[PDB]
DNA sequence: ATCAACTGTGGCCGTGGTC
DNA sequence: GACCACGGCCAC
């Protein structure tokens, strides 16, 4: 399989190399004979010899048009002919294009800014983590010398630890009596050493947990300070440190850097992304955390580095054992958008859509329109009307079924062909018409994006068919991860028609979809009351509970099947109304907010102050305590009793002061607040004590007694001293428990 | 490093403002 | 005391 691809300049001349791994082997390829290029459209076939004479300039050196020829293509399904544009190399593109655009011959340009090496990969077919191939990974982590105040990496690495299916290992400086831990002679040794092992081992892939942004830079530093070349890359390069929007990431050249955190940060929802909690979530299994300071008083004072050398090597054995589980994910998302696991794993969605796109639109001889001008972005900022929400009959309800249809946008764009390419196409024999907004689509020949959907959508129902025929429960979690992750790639093709920034925009596109899935769900809940006779207790967007009041469960089953049935008969193409669960009994507090229990006592809660990550956590340790005293067992009386043994405890200050931690993220620069609330009020404090709040930091904060602003008597957890403040009892009762527990106890 | 960043809307609710 | 906008996080 392919790993990667990336160009080098030679004597002028840019250089593709394609990182492969073959039959167990590593190769190289060059190809010095792929030419960048791009595209115009001309006003008339004549004007070319006079486009072709058009130079620029970049760092000293003239830059000419290589050689054209005239391609026909579509755009936007429609037919054209173009001028492709050829260059010697990439970043003549740069320095020419707009000289291109402004010739007054020139109607348009396009695909001018394609990265080569991806312009590569397309134009090739040639898709990355493709076949039978397996990959040798290695996990490392470093156990560092911290002490507070210091610049960042000014103590040395105390260990490097790694990890494989050979097993786990720790490389260290200091005496250490342990079967797993090597011992040489000084930091450069040790880094020396595990150069060495890497060279040794030549893994496919190195794993880290957050190696974009602590290991490599710490590694840097002090390879900087030792005089240390950190050949990691199999061309013999060191990590090449790239910027990333607001954040760094670290490639090494010839193998792939998995970072696991952005991935495991963005498809499981935790409170906490440390690396143990990120193991007892996928796998069950605990880990321990020693400490940053735990380590500083072990190094200086010999005893305890045995602690330090196990936990550096549990670092590494998990990272490697998680490295292993999320790997086939997303070499899976790499495949379908056909660019490299590195960048797939690190990129927004929008650029993910829009890659996989730009490479259909190869396939397809499609024409990629440009990204918006400054002008058309602020043009496509007016927002459109979304789904349905109904407002919940509130209380408590029994035998309830949830039936919710199956990837509603992306069927909706399949069967009524919505897209830019079909909108308001004439001389269609036939067309779908958006019901509110009124645009029409043609349904001629599969829209671009319509076309494409369909493959996507098969995929994930054959992953969740899978799912159902395999026994291992943690396999079927990372099953789960992986159809969850393609479902939201496929909504994403939807939201990308509202997307200012996307070439294929079409709010017409974007605000059609929204108004059929107003249209499916509304008559679907007019259909399930008045021809089955069930009651819609509470509806969202494209799925909803019901139950036959006054029927036992198996009656409700039944009659829900049946309904499944009718409906599914009634509803065109792609369409599909399907049965998400039965409930014994629910509870439904206001929009998006309630609690189900199953016929096995599992609870699912959504929306509740349970499973929200900014508030206390004895608020949501509370509501849990009520609800489960609620929807379990029909026990009001044990619901009460544990409110008010909650009530007192918080103003005996029996409770500890950790389940009081506020977490709330800081979103921008402190300066372009206009509402300035707690977790605000404390990060400006911090910024004057020089601490550098940015956006993504979070604030741990801890309210205390007092009466005015709440902001004004909040403090970090951090300074917080039982000796010298007494928390705020009254704020945590009647401003996050009882508002919690209270809202669900009215009925 | 060469663009990438930031798929969309609906909705609750605590906070600290105005009036 | 009535009300409303900000801001964060959640459900689709
Ligand atoms: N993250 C999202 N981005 C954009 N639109 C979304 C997102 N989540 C949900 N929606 C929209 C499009 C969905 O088709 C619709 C209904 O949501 P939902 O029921 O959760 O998903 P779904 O219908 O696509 O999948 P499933 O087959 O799991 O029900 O709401
Ligand atoms: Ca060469
Ligand atoms: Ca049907
Ligand atoms: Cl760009
Ligand atoms: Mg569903
Ligand atoms: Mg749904
Ligand atoms: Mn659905």
């Amino acid at each position: 399989m392919i790993l990667d691809t990336d160009y080098i300049t030679e004597d002028g001349k840019p250089v593709i190399r394609i990182f492969k791994k073959e039959n167990g082997e590593f190769k190289i390829e060059y190809d010095r004979t792929f030419e960048p290029y791009f595209y115009a459209l001309l006003k008339d076939d004549s004007a070319i010899e006079e486009v072709k004479k058009i130079t620029a300039e970049r760092h000293g050196t003239v830059v000419t048009v290589k050689r054209v020829e005239k391609v026909q293509k579509k755009f936007l399904g429609r037919p054209v002919e173009v001028w492709k544009l050829y260059f010697t190399h990439p970043q003549d593109v740069p320095a020419i294009r707009d000289k291109i655009r402004e010739h007054p011959a020139v109607i348009d340009i396009y695909e001018y800014d394609i990265p080569f090496a991806k312009r590569y990969l397309i134009d090739k077919g040639l898709v990355p983590m493709e076949g039978d191939e397996e990959l040798k990974m290695l996990a490392f982590a470093i156990a560092t010398l911290y002490h507070e105040g210091e610049e960042f990496a000014e103590g040395p690495i105390l260990m490097i630890s790694y990890a494989d299916e050979e097993g786990a290992r720790v490389i260290t400086w200091k005496n250490v009596d342990l079967p797993y831990v090597d011992v040489v002679s000084t930091e450069r040794e040790m880094i020396k050493r595990f150069l060495r092992v890497v060279k040794e081992k030549d893994p496919d892939v190195l794993i880290t947990y957050n190696g974009d942004n602590f290991d490599f830079a710490y590694l840097k530093k002090r390879c900087e300070k030792l005089g240390i070349n950190f050949a990691l890359g199999r061309d013999g390069s060191e990590p090449k440190i790239q910027r990333m929007g607001d954040r760094f990431a670290v490639e090494v050249k010839g193998r792939i850097h998995f970072d696991l955190y952005p991935v495991i940060r963005r498809t499981i929802n935790l409170p906490t992304y440390t690396l143990e909690a990120v193991y007892e979530a996928v796998f069950g299994q605990p880990k321990e955390k020693v400490y940053a300071e735990e380590i500083t008083t072990a190094w200086e004072t010999g005893e305890n580095l045995e602690r330090v050398a196990r936990y550096s090597m549990e670092d590494a054995k998990v990272t490697y054992e998680l490295g292993k589980e999320f790997l086939p994910m997303e070499a899976q998302l790499s495949r379908l958008i056909g660019q490299s696991l590195w960048d797939v794993s690190r990129s927004s969605t929008g650029n993910l859509v829009e890659w996989f796109l730009l490479r259909k639109a190869y396939e397809r001889n499609e024409l990629a329109p440009n990204k918006p001008d400054e002008k058309e972005l602020a043009r496509r900022r007016q927002s459109y009307e979304g789904g349905y929400v109904k407002e919940p009959e509130r209380g408590l309800w029994e035998n309830i079924v949830y039936l919710d249809f199956r990837s509603l946008y992306p069927s909706i764009i399949i069967t009524h062909n919505v897209s830019p390419d079909t909108l308001n196409r004439e001389g269609c024999k036939e067309y779908d018409v958006a019901p509110q907004v009124g645009h029409r689509f043609c349904k001629d020949f599969p829209g671009f994006i319509p076309s494409l959907l369909g493959d996507l959508l098969e995929e994930r129902q054959k992953i969740k068919k899978k799912m159902k025929a395999t026994i291992d429960p943690i396999e079927r979690k990372l099953l789960d991860y992986r159809q969850r992750a393609i479902k939201i790639l496929a909504n994403s093709y939807y939201g990308y028609y509202g997307y200012a920034r996307a070439r294929w925009y079409c709010k017409e596109c974007a605000e059609s979809v929204t108004a059929w899935g107003r249209e499916y769900i509304t008559m679907t809940i007019k259909e399930i009351e008045e021809k089955y006779g069930f009651k819609v207790i509470y509806s969202d967007t494209d799925g909803f509970f019901a139950t036959i009041p006054g029927a036992d469960a198996e009656t409700v089953k039944k009659k829900a099947m049946e309904f499944l049935k009718y409906i599914n008969a009634k509803l065109p193409g792609a369409l599909e109304l399907e049965y998400e669960g039965f409930y014994k009994r629910g509870f439904f507090v206001t929009k998006k907010k309630y609690a189900v229990i199953d016929e096995e006592g599992k609870i699912t809660t959504r929306g509740l102050e349970i499973v929200r990550r900014d508030w206390s956590e004895i608020a949501k340790e509370t509501q849990a305590r009520v609800l489960e005293a609620l929807l379990k067992d029909g026990d009001v009386e044990k619901a009460v009793r544990i409110v008010k043994e909650v009530t007192e405890k918080l103003s005996k200050y029996e409770v500890p002061p950790e389940k009081l931690v506020i977490h709330e993220q800081i979103t921008r620069d402190l300066k372009d607040y206009k509402a300035t609330g707690p977790h605000v009020a404390v990060a400006k404090r911090l910024a004057a004590r020089g601490v550098k709040i940015r956006p993504g930091t979070v604030i741990s904060y801890i309210v205390l007694k007092g009466s005015g602003r709440i902001g004004d008597r909040a403090i970090p957890f951090d300074e917080f001293d039982p000796t010298k403040h007494k928390y705020d009892a009254e704020y945590y009762i009647e401003n996050q428990v009882l508002p919690a527990v209270e809202r669900i106890l009215r009925a």
